[PDB]
């Protein structure tokens, strides 16, 4: 059970690499092979809808907005950690990008199964992720910068 | 079940902060509050011995060497991932340090229990951790830069 997800930069429209998804006894491991991202920690989540298209809100374009919100099959309406249950099941560990713009550090989501991920989107945000809705909603990820649909 | 581990810089001898250890249903979470570290990803492992003292090898001083090797209660003699079983149970996700020298990103070790950690050491290395003994032993962590004994 391994899936390859192609990731595209939402602003440039160009490919930025792939993430390999694998099932193990401890959860789903996301192994990135990405480039052209800003150095530092990036919010990283499964979103509800199988699209990376834009949406609009109050007359403003939202890149990657068609993916909807964080994947939340238990209707928690809360953003949190990958190892806490009363928040979005889509909440992954943050994605690290090296000084050279590459992301290669794999991370584990203990609460997810690979089977439930088909048809959802993987999102990488501009900001980081403090795994809280304070002081900024949704961990402070802010804008969506790269996205791919899980097939 | 929460423990506070005080971490000290091995070269300067000064405190660099603490790591809080907590047990949850998915494993042990390590929540760092550290400062004065080099930006980037750092190898991060539980080592066998409850000491942060030096050792010597072939006439050279090894800072933090008294902690011995990676914690390996199943005698795997292999370095690997936090979610693979045939390698050191002490292998943790890598520790991220921000541009400002702070480490605040918590990580999960699904294979560990809090009870088994007492009396061991937590180590932070100079280099990163590719979770392999190739191309460099022990994930390329190299020198030990900060350490604390788990009480
Ligand atoms: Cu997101
Ligand atoms: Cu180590
Ligand atoms: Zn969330
Ligand atoms: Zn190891």
């Amino acid at each position: 059970q391994d899936l390859t997800v192609k990731m595209t930069d939402l602003q440039t429209g160009k490919p930025v690499g792939t993430i390999e998804l694998s099932q193990n006894k401890y959860g789903v491991v996301f192994i990135p092979e990405l480039a052209d991202l800003t150095p530092g920690e990036h919010g990283f989540h499964i979103h509800q809808n199988g699209s990376c298209a834009s949406s609009e809100k109050d007359g403003k374009v939202v890149l990657g907005g068609a993916a909807g919100g964080h994947y939340d099959p238990e209707h928690t309406n809360k953003h949190g950690f990958p190892w806490t249950d009363d928040n979005h099941k889509g909440d992954l560990p943050a994605l690290f990008v090296s000084a050279n713009g590459l992301a290669t550090n794999p991370v584990l989501a203990p609460r997810l199964t690979l089977k439930e991920l088909k048809g959802h989107a993987i999102m990488i945000h501009a900001g980081g992720d403090n795994h809280s809705d304070m002081p900024k909603a949704l961990g402070g990820g802010g804008a969506r910068v790269a996205c791919g649909v899980i097939q």
